[PDB]
Parts: C-alpha cells; sequence; structure tokens
C-alpha cells in the first residue's frame, strides 16, 4: 500500500495524475498527518506556508533528497515570531524527475535525529537503468482570474551506462510561477487607517527556478558502489508587496514585479554503497553551500522585515553545511531472528549573515556583553551522532525495533533520543502498530546567537508597552518531544482501512521570551533603559490528533482513495495559546477511473475544517474585533486525465478548484496601530485553474 500507520509513499504515477504547479508541497500536503502552515501563529509571511507534520511546525520537518539533508532555509533570518521570509525547501527538485517521496511521521522518524520531531520527507530521484532512458516533461496552467499567477515548467532527464561498471543520471529544470497581482487582496484587506491607510497584505510571491544535477555511479566491484553528484539550483522571486507586518514604504512599491531575493543552492556529494554476505554498508559526504541574496530589511518593531530605505541594496547570507554519515546492516541469527544497524553522523553549519546582527542600541540603551556596531556575522554548530537500530522478529509478522541515538551538540551539550516501534499481525489482514520515541531539535543559529538582536519600542514586548530587546541565547536547551502513536490497519486485495492516534509531548519549545532577564542602560527619551528578553525554552507543549486512510476498489477500472488528518489539540501549556494554525481536519478524496487501456481519469476533493487564530497578541493580552475572525470549513474539487498517445508520449489536462472557491489574505492575525488584524484569514486560496501537460520518454 501507499499508506501504512505513520508512513506514506507518493509514487511517480501519483505526481503525474495530480501534477503540482511548481513546488512539491502541493502534493506532499495530501498525505495523512501533513498540513501546510507557518511555524508559529503571527500569520507573518502567511502566503509562505511550508510542510508541517502533526502540527509540530515546518522547522521540525526534515527534507531529504536521496537521503541527504536540505538545510537552505537556515540561511533566511529567523524572526521574533518564528517565521522566515522563505518559501521552504520542497522546490529544489523538479516534480517530473522525482521517482517517489517518502513521508515518515512521529516515533518512526526520531531515529533521523535533528529536526525530525515532526517527521522526515525524503524526495527520491529517478536513477539510471541497465540501458539508457530519458524524458522531457512540460506543464502549463491558466488561472480563471488574471490576478493569480500562472505556472510554466520544463524538465528533462537522461540516464544510462558508459562502461559495464559506470552509470550516470542527469536532469535539468526551468520553471516560473508568476506572482499574484500587487492588488489581489484589495477590498479584502483588514481595516487600515492613519499612517497605514492604503497598505495591502500581499498575494503569493512568484519564483523562477533553474535546477541542474549530474550523477556518476561507479561499481568498481560486485560488492562495491561509489556515487559522485553535484547540484546547482537558483530561485529568484517576483516581489508582490509582502512585508512582515503588511506595512509599506516607497522602496517596497519600487520593487513590485522585480527580483528582491535570490537563493543559489550548490550540492556536491560522495556516496559509497557496500553489499556483501555479512550485510550492507552506506556512507556519504554532502557539501551544501547556500547564498541567500536579498534586499536589506530593518530589525526593529514595525520595521522588522520591510526593505530598509536608509541601507538600500542587496546583502548575501552564506550557509556552508557539511554532512557525513555512516551505517551498516547486520543480519543476526539468535534466540530471536533480528537485523542490527550501527551508525555515526557528523554535521557542520557555518552561517555568514552580514545584516541580521546590525540592530544597534542607540535608542533602547546599550546591553552589557553586546557591542552596538560591527558584531560578528558568523555562527556555527557541529553535532556528532552515534545510533543503533535493532529490527527484531519475535514471531513471523511481528517486529520490535528498539534504537538508541546519542548526539553531542558542541554548544547545547548531550542529547539522548531513545525509540521503540512495535508492529503486530493480529490477522493476515489486520496489523496493529504502537511507537514511542523522544525526538531531537537543536536550536537554530539565530536563536542561539547572543549577537542576534531585535528591538521594539513596546508594541511587540510581552507583558508591557516599554521598549524591549530580544536577544539570542547560547544557554538554550534542545527541544525534545516524546512522540507517542497507536494505530490499526486492515489491508487485503487493495482494500485498505487504517486509523492512527498520535500524541507528541513537546518539551523546551524555543520561542521569544515572556519575562525580561535584564534591562539595557541609556538611549533616548521614553525608550531609554529598554527591557532585555532572550529566546527561552517553553517547559511544556502538546500536539494530538488522528490520521486515517480508506481505499475501496469500487470495480476493476475504478479506485476510491481517502486520506484524513484531524488535529485534536495544539497547545503551548505555558500561555495556553495554539502553536501552529491548522485546519481542524483535512480529507483528501481521489476517484481514479482507468476508463481505457490508454485513458485514465481523476476526480479529487479536499475538505478543510475550521481554522481559529491565536487568542493572545505580542503583549500576551486578549485580541479583539477582526483579530478573532475564523475561516469556515470549505472544499476544493478537481478533475484531470492523462491520455497515453504511445509508449513514448502522454498528455495530461484538468481543472484545479472546479467551483472557484477563493480566499484572500486580509493581513496578519492580530491588531497593530493602524492595521486591524485578519485572524485566520492569512493566506490566498487560488481560484479555478486549467492545466495541461506533455511527457515524452524513451
Ligand atoms: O506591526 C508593528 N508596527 C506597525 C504599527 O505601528 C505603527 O503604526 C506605529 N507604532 C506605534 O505607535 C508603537 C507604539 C508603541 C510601541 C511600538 O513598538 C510601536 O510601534 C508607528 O510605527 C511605524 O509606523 C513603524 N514602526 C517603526 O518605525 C518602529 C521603529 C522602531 C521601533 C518600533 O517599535 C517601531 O514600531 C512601522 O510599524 C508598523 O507598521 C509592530 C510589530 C511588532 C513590534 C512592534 O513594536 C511594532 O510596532
Ligand atoms: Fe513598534
Amino acid at each position: 500500500t501507499k499508506q501504512a500507520p505513520g508512513v506514506s509513499i507518493i509514487t511517480a504515477e501519483d505526481i503525474a495524475k495530480r501534477p503540482p504547479s511548481n513546488d512539491l508541497s502541493q502534493i506532499i500536503r495530501t498525505m495523512p498527518g501533513v498540513n501546510l502552515t507557518g511555524n508559529s501563529s503571527s500569520g507573518q509571511r502567511g502566503n509562505n506556508r511550508q510542510i508541517d507534520i502533526r502540527g509540530m511546525g515546518p522547522e521540525n520537518t526534515l527534507i531529504l533528497v536521496d537521503g541527504k539533508p536540505v538545510s537552505s532555509r537556515n540561511s533566511v533570518r529567523y524572526g521574533w515570531r518564528g517565521e522566515r521570509d522563505s518559501r521552504g525547501d520542497t522546490n529544489w527538485v523538479p516534480a517530473d524527475q522525482v521517482e517517489r517521496i517518502e513521508v515518515i511521521r512521529g516515533p518512526a522518524a526520531a531515529r533521523y535525529g535533528n529536526g525530525a520531531a515532526g517527521g522526515v520527507v525524503n524526495i527520491i530521484t529517478k536513477q539510471a537503468g541497465a540501458e539508457t532512458h530519458g524524458n522531457l516533461s512540460v506543464y502549463s496552467n491558466f488561472p480563471q482570474h488574471k490576478a493569480e499567477g500562472a505556472s510554466e515548467r520544463m524538465s528533462f532527464g537522461l540516464n544510462g551506462p558508459l562502461t559495464e561498471n559506470l552509470s550516470y543520471r542527469v536532469y535539468g529544470n526551468i520553471a516560473k510561477t508568476d506572482s499574484d497581482d500587487w492588488d489581489i487582496n484589495a477590498g479584502h484587506e483588514s481595516n487600515r487607517t492613519g499612517k497605514q491607510a492604503g497598505t495591502l497584505p500581499a498575494g503569493r510571491e512568484g519564483v523562477r527556478n533553474k535546477d541542474i544535477d549530474g550523477l556518476l555511479s561507479w561499481r568498481l566491484t560486485p560488492e562495491q558502489t561509489l556515487e559522485f553528484e553535484a547540484g546547482f539550483s537558483r530561485q529568484g522571486n517576483i516581489y508582490t508587496g509582502d512585508t512582515q507586518n503588511t506595512n509599506s514604504n516607497n522602496y517596497v512599491k519600487q520593487m513590485l514585479g522585480h527580483e528582491t531575493n535570490r537563493m543559489y543552492r550548490e550540492t556536491y556529494s560522495v556516496t559509497h554503497r557496500g553489499e556483501w554476505d555479512f550485510g550492507s554498508s552506506l556512507a556519504y559526504l554532502q557539501y551544501e553551500k547556500t547564498r541567500n541574496s536579498r534586499i536589506n530589511e530593518g530589525l526593529a518593531g514595525g520595521t522588522e522585515g520591510i526593505f530598509d530605505p536608509n541601507n538600500a541594496g542587496f546583502y548575501t547570507a552564506t550557509l556552508r553545511d557539511l554532512t557525513a554519515h555512516g551505517e551498516v546492516n547486520l543480519p543476526l541469527h539468535l534466540g530471536y531472528e533480528q537485523t542490527l544497524t550501527l551508525g555515526s553522523e557528523w554535521t557542520e553549519q557555518k552561517l555568514d549573515d552580514p545584516s541580521s546582527n546590525t540592530q544597534n542600541t542607540e535608542e533602547g540603551g546599550s546591553i552589557p556583553g553586546l557591542a552596538g556596531k560591527n558584531r560578528s556575522s558568523s555562527s556555527s554548530a557541529r553535532i556528532f551522532s552515534l545510533f543503533a537500530e535493532d529490527n527484531i522478529e519475535l514471531m513471523p509478522g511481528t517486529m520490535l525495533t528498539p534504537g538508541l541515538r546519542w548526539d553531542h551538540h558542541d554548544i547545547v551539550g548531550d542529547n539522548w533520543s531513545p525509540s521503540l516501534n512495535l508492529s503486530h499481525a493480529l490477522t493476515e489482514r489486520v496489523t496493529l502498530k504502537a511507537g514511542i520515541a523522544r525526538a531531537y531539535k537543536a536550536p537554530n543559529l539565530y536563536q542561539l546567537n547572543p549577537d542576534y538582536l531585535l528591538y521594539s519600542a513596546g508594541q511587540g514586548c510581552y507583558g508591557q508597552s516599554t521598549s524591549c530587546y530580544l536577544r539570542g541565547n547560547d544557554g538554550l536547551k534542545a527541544e525534545t518531544s516524546v512522540n507517542k502513536e497507536l494505530g490499526i490497519e486492515y489491508s487485503h486485495d487493495g482494500l485498505v482501512a487504517g486509523l492512527t492516534y498520535f500524541r507528541n509531548d513537546y518539551k523546551n519549545k524555543i520561542e521569544s521570551g515572556l519575562s525580561p532577564v535584564d534591562h539595557a542602560s541609556g538611549g533616548k527619551g521614553d525608550y531609554a533603559n529598554a527591557a532585555i528578553y532572550q529566546w527561552e525554552n517553553v517547559p511544556k507543549a502538546v500536539v494530538e490528533g488522528l490520521e486515517g486512510t480508506l481505499t475501496l476498489p469500487l470495480a476493476d477500472g475504478l479506485k476510491w482513495s481517502n486520506n484524513l488528518t484531524y488535529m485534536l489539540q495544539s497547545k503551548n501549556k505555558e500561555t495556553g495559546d495554539v502553536l501552529s494554525v491548522t485546519p481542524r481536519y483535512t480529507l483528501n478524496s481521489m476517484l481514479d477511473w482507468q476508463a481505457t487501456d490508454d485513458l485514465s481519469l481523476q476526480a479529487t476533493v479536499t475538505w478543510y475544517g475550521k481554522q481559529k487564530p491565536k487568542k493572545y497578541d505580542y503583549h500576551g493580552d486578549r485580541v479583539t474585533g477582526s483579530a478573532n475572525d475564523q475561516l469556515s470549513p470549505y472544499a476544493i474539487a478537481g478533475l484531470g486525465g492523462t491520455y497515453r498517445l504511445s509508449k513514448n508520449l502522454s498528455l495530461g489536462a484538468g481543472v484545479d478548484n472546479l467551483f472557484d472557491k477563493r480566499l484572500f489574505r486580509a493581513g496578519n492575525a492580530q491588531g497593530v496601530v493602524g492595521i486591524d488584524g485578519a485572524g485566520a484569514a492569512t493566506y490566498n486560496e487560488p481560484g479555478r485553474t486549467f492545466y495541461t501537460s506533455l511527457t515524452a520518454s524513451f
């Protein structure tokens, strides 16, 4: 099946029948347990939603490509409210060159370590065969409303041998998603008066992609395989007015329709793969270098995350990420039949950010231990990791899998992430799964850095209206989560029915602090001697919910599939406010008709449950008026087909959002001075959209 308890596979065939515009988040998000959310509840950068597993937020969703981490979003400033001006890390690999996507949720994911507390998404690429194969894929959509940005996508692939013991695979992608019109939210915006009269919450950012990958596989012996690959990708945006607080100035307007951020992502990887009688061996070296070039933004209050007109022009943040991994796999014949895996991991994150550490102390007064100008640009962390998995068969059908992961973070210290996963054949048709693990989150290099300094004159300060600083804190503990899950699945002759309960107990969630630790000295007028908050560890939080799947073969030619997410609870146990904003539930429903040998037809519906905003503003006080707005449940329906013209040529065509259900970003969730809040109404849902596709392959 494509759905076991805790796990989902998306195949190449699935990608082709529900083609994504551009980014894979579109299809990844239809798996059980998966939402498309921001990281916290501000609604800041709310059209920049990313993959969330079990409401643990997208910082706790680890993206791999062929088992190798993507860290590129770690190059974008992490803001006061736990959001980056980032589109996330699911748009580096082009849809049509993906063989399959693996989603691993909760206790089964903890064994991957740092940032898998929600889960792992592993995007797997198509590889060389015994012969040469290749493809040319093109997709083009056509929105009903011209405001909304159309998408165009062209990707090739080409793989095969060179010698009897040398293989290669290459691909390249060129794609563009046009931005929404600067004015798409006009007449839908929250009430904006005084200085902020005229301001707009923005529609979806556009992006231009250029992806090129080369791989050489070398199997110099029957038992021994050696892979070298390099990756070059480039995303440039099309700016449509997006700003942290939905405030505007003249620089912002100058940049409507222009590239204001570019990400270059370069990966080189060496991978050796061993298979001999004693068992299996795998080790890799990845060097990921990300250049995040964007227009300077301010770091104070309502100037946080708007283009700074006094310091016009681009800066470039640089992320050098180094990953090396070793594992072996030992069949053991013992008093119980089992398979043992032993592994080290080593990672280094260097971050050079020439912008984020430039907030100065002239207004709020100076901060003992923090230089007011020319602070370091530099951050780094090394994690060393050892782990073993023991995959024990107690009696045929049953598996017990205990694993220990230990990590040395060179700042935060030692972490112990133990795990245990049971699966039980009760019947040849019914399987019970239970799992309890403690997953791991190392603080990000922004949270961790005492040189990283934000300021507010009050409006953003917890439990007061006075000026305050927020400061990085190298004293922070790692976030840990005891991810529990209990689940049952019936499977027999493509009849699949399964339901999982999950509870993640969340300890030391890192977040802008609630109490001043200190007070600065000096500065100007009423703002002088500002309060100092740090990034704190929140003692306790909880997420809880249900994952369901049901697959019925109506007839031979015809398959009815459903995936269900239901979010029971999401609670910061300190403040009692929500962690994420998700829909209460999500049901994805596909009907797949194999109408002919050659013609396949697809109907889909997605139902989103109610969405409620945060109860408390940045002060910790209760929000009022349009800050309380909720989004009603709504559904999006679609038809598509694929008509195979030959072994060499297939055509696709369809319609997303048949009944043109549309939603509009009204702004951020809470009121500020002159900008009423928009509650849960923080993103744009696109309208009816026709799409066509063509795939030629040998
Ligand atoms: O969303 C926030 N602002 C809005 C709304 O804020 C306002 O409209 C005013 N604002 C306050 O009255 C305020 C009264 C008491 C305390 C304030 O902080 C006020 O801002 C004026 O500030 C501004 O116009 C700008 N602002 C600064 O230049 C600033 C410079 C340095 C330091 C600042 O604090 C600044 O605001 C932009 O502010 C905005 O657009 C916002 C969020 C998070 C934290 C904030 O502080 C925000 O203000
Ligand atoms: Fe302010």
